[PDB]
């Protein structure tokens, strides 16, 4: 069976990326998730005008992805996340996302 | 301080991902280069037009990963590669690709 990626790509306003990734560090429950493996926060680097910062999570499969999406632990974990164009989201440098997804070909680990 | 994520990023004829995929199964020196630590190939799941395969590796440090590029390894492992655009690349399907770095803000492992 071939492992699963997703990315969550972030738009954020210029120099916002650290304190976003931030809210990345204390765990709300993904360790106790069936299927996942490795999550990694980053940053872009470039020369462009807003900050990009990316969530890859690995999954054992796209299924176990799917139930994580459907799960009450995500949507907990997810309560207070607001985007810049919520009627809500005045204080959030997060000026969109957009998901994409992935099968692992091939995974080596020294 | 900071694990550093190099991208290289594939744009493929369509259809040709799993067979480029393939030749990433066979490692050729990578995982002697100090600070190397993981290799991810993806595949984009959903694409329409080109193919698209990432490589992904993961690096202690952006100075590891420079001395890769540098390395003998590297070298030996692309000296037969081509793009479709070079002299006697009619038949490879790699249409492009394009480098991407990432500073790692954050990292999970279960
Ligand atoms: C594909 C769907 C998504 C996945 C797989 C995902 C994954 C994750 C994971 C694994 C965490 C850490 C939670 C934990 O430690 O238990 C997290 C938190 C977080 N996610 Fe997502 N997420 C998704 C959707 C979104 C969306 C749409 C946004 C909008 C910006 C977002 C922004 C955030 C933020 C800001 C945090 C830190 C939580 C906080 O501030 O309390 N996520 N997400
Ligand atoms: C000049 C454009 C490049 C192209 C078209 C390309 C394509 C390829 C191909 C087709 C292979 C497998 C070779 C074979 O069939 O034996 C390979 C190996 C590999 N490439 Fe690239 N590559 C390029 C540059 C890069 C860059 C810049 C990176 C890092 C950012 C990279 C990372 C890797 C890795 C880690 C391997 C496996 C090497 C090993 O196991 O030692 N490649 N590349
Ligand atoms: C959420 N990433
Ligand atoms: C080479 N990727
Ligand atoms: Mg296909």
């Amino acid at each position: 069976a071939h492992m699963f990626m997703a990315e969550n790509r972030l738009q954020l306003q210029k120099g916002s990326a650290e304190e976003t990734i931030e809210r990345f560090y204390n765990r709300q429950g993904i360790e106790t998730i069936e299927g996942f493996q490795q999550m990694f926060v980053t940053k872009t680097l470039n020369t462009e005008d807003t900050d990009e910062v990316k969530i890859l999570t690995i999954w054992e499969s796209e299924d176990s992805f799917n139930n994580y999406l459907n799960s009450d632990v995500f949507k907990e974990a997810h309560k207070n996340v607001r985007l810049k164009s919520d009627d809500d989201g005045q204080q959030s440098p997060i000026l969109s996302n957009k998901v994409f997804k992935y099968d692992i070909g091939y995974h080596y680990q020294k």
